[PDB]
């Protein structure tokens, strides 16, 4: 089990033969102005403390990433990985009015937008070249380079020295283990700008990106040295056929990883449209607590309860688990989250209305049982997911974080709370409904 670096004769040919959708643009091909702007933007976002270690979940374990991160991108866009939905700090894309940041921060976002445009152009060029090599559509290519977000990383290996050893090729210390990037548009490229501050095998003191073939530890892995401002590109199916990792050096290092996030169910607009659809079933002359529904058709109720779950667990809890970090950097999401929370509270109202109907004196049991069968999976999931999020929020690792990042379990209410129609813990309700469904016939 071994690896190759530029110091190996076989390196270049092995790069050609087993890893040709991996492209490398050395810092030289990038303008000094852009380097400067980008690097000052990294340092800027670092000074203002905008990068946070994520509290992710892997194989059922709550883990703090060694790396500090922040997501920057199109307004209203999210990127979900390791069960953790990141919300963009917005950059000023076309027809945008952010009005949300502290001067320097905004300028940094603008910069990473500029970086994004450049890397996009380079990715398009390289993908052209690749298709032309293949020769020996255009919309597809522009589509696979349309980076809508960048995920920024920082790590100081001197302050963060608790790093695993690369287990298969002897590549040494890993900042990030072997993985595929999730939640990307199919066959979409990833473009990385790497900014490192200042013998057998790979140089331990220099940062590398490592690549291997999926399922395969026989084919030697590649360890690519990254210096200051080097760029690399994972093109086409590389991210699917291969795995990559980050090999830490000794100095601090920043990176900007530009992605086409698969946000078809990952944007504010999308989840507001979903909420609007759920509340089509609600009589909406006035906003009060007397929620009354237009139909108890099972399909409509199932849909409603499914959307309720989606806005609660994919949006509100995800957002508040992060402890309102990035309020530091922008207030963009404050109103939208308030709005999604109000919509969700109304849906608590809807559920209550269904539970009210299910108990109604003159409701024929057949219709009742149709309703129960329609909503039960949703309520069961709501209960299990609430147990999970509550536990995730209270975990030992979670309580150790600063007060500026303390996982707020939200929304959360006590039974003594008369403002909420339904209890947080639905155990008894789900029991009753199941009991009802199995009554003698
Ligand atoms: O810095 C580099 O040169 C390489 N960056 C990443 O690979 C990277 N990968 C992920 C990532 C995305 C999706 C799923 C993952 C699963 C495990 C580890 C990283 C993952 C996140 C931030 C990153 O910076
Ligand atoms: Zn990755």
């Amino acid at each position: 089990g071994s690896h190759m670096t530029p110091k190996d004769d076989e390196f270049y040919q092995q790069w050609q033969l087993k890893y040709p959708k991996l492209i490398l643009r050395e810092a030289s091909s990038v303008s000094e102005e852009l380097h400067k702007e980008v690097q000052e933007a990294f340092l800027t976002l670092h000074k203002h403390g905008c990068l946070f270690r994520d509290l992710v979940r892997i194989q059922g374990k709550d883990l703090l990433t060694p790396v500090s991160r922040i997501l920057i991108g199109n307004p209203g866009c999210t990127y979900k990985y390791l069960n953790t939905r990141l919300f963009t700090v917005p950059w000023p894309v076309k027809g945008s009015n952010i009005k949300h940041t502290e001067a320097e921060i905004a300028a940094a976002c603008e910069t990473f937008l500029k970086l994004n445009d450049y890397l996009q152009i380079e990715t398009i060029q390289a993908l052209e070249e690749l298709a032309a090599k293949e020769k020996a559509d255009e919309v597809d290519i522009k589509s696979r380079a349309a980076y809508n977000v960048t995920l920024l990383n920082f790590m100081d290996p001197q302050k963060m020295p608790y790093l695993k050893e690369e287990p298969y090729f002897g590549m040494g210390k890993m900042a990030v283990s072997w993985h595929h990037d999730e939640n990307l548009v199919d066959r979409s490229a990833v473009a990385v700008y790497s900014y490192s501050c200042e013998l057998e095998g790979r140089d331990p003191d220099i940062w590398h990106v490592g690549f291997k073939i999926s399922w395969d530890i026989e084919t030697p892995g590649l360890a690519i040295p990254l210096h200051q401002g080097d760029c690399y590109f994972m093109l086409d199916d590389l991210n699917a056929t291969h795995q990559h990792c980050v090999l830490a050096g000794s100095q601090p290092r920043f990176s900007s990883t530009h992605r086409v996030a698969e946000c078809s169910t990952g944007t504010l607009d999308y989840i507001l449209q979903r909420c609007q659809l759920a509340l089509q079933n609600v009589c909406d002359d006035v906003d009060n607590d007397d929620v009354s529904l237009k139909s108890f058709e099972p399909a409509v109720l199932k849909q409603g309860e499914e959307i309720h779950n989606e806005v609660e667990f994919e949006w509100l809890r995800q957002f508040w688990f992060q402890g309102n970090r990035y309020r530091k950097c922008t207030d963009w999401w404050c109103q939208p989250m308030a709005q999604l929370e109000a919509l969700w509270k109304k849906m608590e109202g809807v559920t209550n209305a269904v539970l009210h109907e299910v108990k109604r004196e003159g409701l024929p049991v057949e219709q009742r049982n149709e309703i129960l069968t329609a909503i039960l999976a949703s309520l069961t999931a709501r209960q299990n997911l609430r147990r999970e999020w509550h536990a995730r929020c209270q975990s030992r690792i979670a309580r150790t974080l600063p007060a500026d990042q303390k996982p707020e379990c939200r929304p959360y209410w006590e039974k003594d709370d008369a403002s909420m129609p339904l209890p947080f813990d639905l155990t008894d309700i789900v029991s009753e409904l199941r009991g009802q469904l199995l009554e003698a016939k």
